[PDB]
């Protein structure tokens, strides 16, 4: 499957030359078709515990992704990290959002306020202010086919949903879509990430978080092997049990050794590579993103640690090398800054997600392989071969 | 020949060295020199049964090749494939354009409607018609001088053909160009190729050209290296056996191991390199055009395949690159999407494939080659001796 | 601390390849951090006996250093060096100006003519020519309190200074900063440096430099390995014992030994990197800074001689690797050239250099370094490790 | 004097790596410096028997080379080799401009025609158009001294000499120019070169660039190791004995074996660098030019045979590298194409030679060479060091 006379390079030769490599430093060669794209697997660890349909993770930067990037992010298959530009209780206040959701319903009901409802039974309609009115309301458990119905009685668009005297929660629907790859966790709930410091002053935050249902916890900093870290790590292991913890950003085995003995369940990797900020310049240190994602996936494998290579992608081709060298799940930014989702004020996630899955997919048919699973494994295993190109592009 | 003190590399070692090259890579080490130009014999192999006196082929794109692009470049020595991005008909029907092309001939005669002719005797001429008319014939056989003399006579521009009742062809010509290079079938019609894909619908399609008459079919492919295409091939082998078969894009030995022990009869060499369409991006697969060609025309040759080195092609000195790599042709999209003849609304092929001819003599003059096959002999023997470029040009 | 499976190179290994490296051309790989970066020693050997708090140091540059930016180099832990393409009277005249400050008194009080003041005992104000007046007096001696309170009183500005009929110096502060940092000789005078040539003609300004009290001097040369310079380098050493003398630029480790024999106290090392002049143009001379760094520190540290990285400077990521390759100081031209105090009708040295040593100080603490001696000893001991770029930057 | 410690490389390793080099791919490392610049001795070999002072020569190019250059180019101890895109009496022509200069000496007098002179005794000036005078003259031999003093009398520009009947030439000059650097044959005339082709027709051309008075010939061609060149030389080296012959460009020592058995004077390198036209477009021979350069000079001087780099100079550092390699001169054509000398409709050659050599003297002195011998002889014993670039300048 590999070559008959003399192919090109195995990635322990390519990552062992004497240069660190970018993703457009090198291509990978194509292998066997018999199968078709929309055949291939992309099922990918996020961490230890959680996996995800697709490989895909929305940044934790404030131009990327809240509560609306988290909810679109999980209903295709992948996951949202919240960013924490924000106060504890907003950050808090954006996971419920995301853990709340189902369709169907209003994420954010304006319950009364002295068409919106009364009784924080009533209704302030644009009407009766163009004072307040008895609406009708609907008893739980009810469908939305039991209640796209009621409404479409009625004539109206929300329908006013109680049980207990309190306002549980409908809206227009009639066409509603389905979500085959859906993030969840074991109560049906949206998976949702999201970061947070590494000081003393971001346990409050991690207390909130938590207490809001957060699933995975990603320690954001740009150097994560330090004692802060570490002990942070050992703290939440310790008094958050049922949290995903993954460690802040490392580029090289030696770091990764220190994370991983503390504990963590998964590792960010990049340093040098993705966006760029005032309050964070880059300096020295750094490393290639190609090279940092096969040494530091290289030596987590051995303890069954996912990397997330985070920084850089700009293509699906880049997504497909990040995975093909290593890593589990893939990171993005900026590719997803322009997205409708996208905080502030290239379309929508639903439509761009799904873009990337069956490009993806394609990726994988090209060098023969079923799965992502079985991509790294024809890397690791020496059958997966690779080209390097020279430093003035010419492909 | 070679050198007396220390040279530059064999392509044995320069392709050896541990990067993938581009045609801008490096340079070929001139030679001795003791004939002109004009002596150099461009005769190529296209495919295993099918031979050409130049070595150029056009690229089956609809902003390339259609009936125009292949007869004008069956005229000058090389050979065109029809695009296959049109309804099987059409395709079909620019096939048969080129099979029945012969000059002084009117290509395709609007004959009757109900000057054009009638009888589908008779003529519906601009003037009986600023009613039809009583038109002269002349017999089945004349020649052009038979012809453009009896047409001289009666002060016409056409001159309708009869010899049974229909309607058989004759125009102005008064210094017809000679053809000495003009690619042929065994019957003296003008060779043409087509482009197919490979699923179960495409043999309704193969089966219209192949009536149509087409010499060679290519299996138009990102990725070749499948069951699909092999299954294809196998096929048209058992099915069509006066059809040469030309197999998908490969890069490497190992693809094309397989599609050689399916019988194809040529290979189609290139990924990643050439033009591209949003409907097939380039993801993380391909190979510099380079390596590409050597390496796959370095296997093949070993069972007779001829290798088409197509995509990357900008000038004449990529193109004898390409050839002294091992590649017995090349295939140029972009390069002639300018010309006359490419569909749509820097001249007619008539002046610029003699001007790439006469490019590609000077080409091995300069190396000290008689022929296309002397050098692909001397690069093989290690008597031709190249020179890698910094990746920072300044030649 | 290095690493547990495969790191990076080591600087042993990497100044090794084959080629010359730039400061873009690599990046330190990260290690273990247990400290904040305010804990960072940026202490930095100048010269044999000269020690400062930064290892920042201006270039004599025109566009550069004049006693202006001298002043403030040297009271945020640095200092500046005065160019010499001026008169052996003005630049002499710089060193004095800043050899004298202290904050609180006028550099340089305009007395008399024949508000200023009389008495080469009275004042010619703007209000007296809007002719001489009696002005008041303090006692030498007076503290910027004891002096600060008596100009609120009477309600002005300056303060004419007296003890024994000539005017020393006063002036507003109420709020002055403190400089903890500040360069200083054993006299609590700012350190200051200059520029010298190598001819005879210059030692008539070398006596002018040093009658002003000049504590460092840098023969001032596109290469300093030669003759001229070592004679001259033997003559200051012998007629001004108490001068630390930095050797003309050089690249190579055999140009350091002649000027190390001959007696200088500090080299300066750089040759085709940084500004350029139409009177000293780049030719075919010149080594590449990374390189030329590493390789004249491991030299030039075996006899105890500090080394000075002189151009390419453009971001502290520069300055922390000329450090970490063996500088003790690194010299800035054109990215001070922008500052406030630079000569000529970014803002202030007292905001930017504060902002270079928090920069640098974060790069220590990324490496794991508490100070720049630790650094530069984890490199010699190979515990530092490295990765070079590919010629095609993508980080 | 090479180095203490480890410099950089040699010439025998950095051109033995596996990359053809350019000027701009490398850079030479200083040296010592023990003498001024002004003493280094810049004398060049031109060909085996014809010496220069400057190794500057000026291409065979119709926007570079005529009359005014080659006049110019040799007066500041360089030569110009004549273009031949002209008819053969034309170039014949340019050289007799050049072989009978004489400064003080008009070019060439318009000598009558039915202020200009009469009897190809008497003037047509334009005193006597606004119809012949009577005009006196002096005797032939008369210095500018006793010309320039009798002019000065008769308050004239121009001085018609006679002696026998015809008009053998004076003209304003009180300050006239010395050239200690001229460059002249035996009988004390300016050297003059000229290029022609190899093809029968050129023998005509050849006889009357020899009848002239031609010092060198230079084969002008793109790949000169023909049969052709080879048979055009032992013409040439049999029928003109006294005529020194350059032979066509070649950039491998198998090529320059040829031409030396053959018996060229001189070998012109390049191929693939230098300016273009439409009618020698570059193809897929050449070669970088530091190699080229390096590897045909190193065979050459075993047989004596002088080397000229050809093609790329762009600066005075290239020119200094092109002469390190192993180059005895070097031919620039577009650095001298901005010059007043230079045919058609960055100032005077007499400005920009001297500024070029003083360029090649700082250079020399630099690396510590007191002339371009002694370099070339450090170089070749491994003394010289040179330190490779990588593709992406930042020096
Ligand atoms: O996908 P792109 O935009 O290339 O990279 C996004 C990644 O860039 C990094 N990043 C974003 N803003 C930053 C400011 N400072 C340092 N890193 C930043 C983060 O590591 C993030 O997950
Ligand atoms: O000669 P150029 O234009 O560089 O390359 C033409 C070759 O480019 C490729 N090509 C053209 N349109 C394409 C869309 N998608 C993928 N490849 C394309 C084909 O392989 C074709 O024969
Ligand atoms: O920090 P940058 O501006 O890159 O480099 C400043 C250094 O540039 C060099 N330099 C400035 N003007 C020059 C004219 N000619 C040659 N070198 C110059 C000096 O070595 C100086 O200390
Ligand atoms: O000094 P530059 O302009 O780079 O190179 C001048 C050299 O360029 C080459 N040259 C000039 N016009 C040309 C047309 N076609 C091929 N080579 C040319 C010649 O070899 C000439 O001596």
């Amino acid at each position: 499957t590999g070559y008959v006379p003399e192919d090109g390079l195995t990635a322990q030769q390519l990552f062992a030359s004497a240069d660190d490599l970018t993703y457009n430093d090198f291509l990978i060669l194509p292998g066997f078709i018999d199968f078709i794209a929309d055949e291939v697997d992309l099922t990918s660890a996020l961490t230890r515990k959680i996996t995800l349909k697709t490989p895909l993770i929305s940044s934790p930067m404030d131009t990327v992704t809240e509560a609306d990037m988290a909810i679109a992010m999980a209903l295709m298959g992948g996951i949202g990290f919240i960013h924490h530009n924000c106060t504890p209780e907003f950050q808090a206040n954006e996971v419920r959002k995301v853990k709340n959701f189902e369709q169907g319903f209003i994420t954010d009901p304006v319950v009364l306020s002295p068409g919106i409802p009364i009784t924080e039974v009533g209704i302030v309609t644009s009407r009766d202010i163009d004072p307040r009115i008895e609406l009708v309301v609907a008893p739980a458990g009810v469908t939305l086919k039991e209640a796209n119905e009621i409404l479409q009685r009625s004539k109206k668009g929300k329908l006013p949903i109680v049980n207990d005297c309190d306002e549980l929660v409908r809206t227009d629907l009639k066409k509603n879509r389905d979500y085959p790859l859906a993030s969840k966790d074991s109560q049906k709930q949206l998976l949702c990430g999201a970061a947070v410091g590494t000081r003393e002053d971001d346990k409050y935050r991690l207390d909130l978080l938590t207490q809001a249902g957060v699933d995975v916890i990603v320690l954001d900093s740009s150097q994560g092997n330090s004692v802060y870290q570490i002990a942070m790590v050992h703290y939440i292991k310790q008094k958050y049990p049922h949290l995903q913890v993954i460690g802040g950003n490392v580029v090289t085995a030696a770091q990764a050794k220190n994370l991983i003995d503390a504990g963590v369940d998964g590792l960010r990797v990049g340093m040098g590579c993705g966006s760029i900020c005032i309050t964070q310049e880059v300096m020295a240190c750094g490393r290639p993103q190609g090279t940092a994602v096969y040494k530091v996936a290289e030596y987590a494998r051995r303890f069954g640690v996912p990397i997330i290579a985070d920084g850089g992608i700009q293509t699906v081709g880049h997504v497909v090398k990040a995975l093909a060298l290593g890593a589990s799940t893939v990171m993005m930014g900026s590719l997803l800054a322009a997205t409708t989702e996208a905080p502030g004020e290239k379309g929508s996630i639903q439509k761009f997600v799904p873009y990337l899955i069956a490009g993806i997919q394609h990726g994988c048919q090209d060098i023969g392989a079923r799965s992502l699973s079985v991509l790294r494994s024809m890397m690791y295993s020496g059958e997966l071969k690779f080209e390097k190109r020279t430093m003035s592009a010419q492909i």
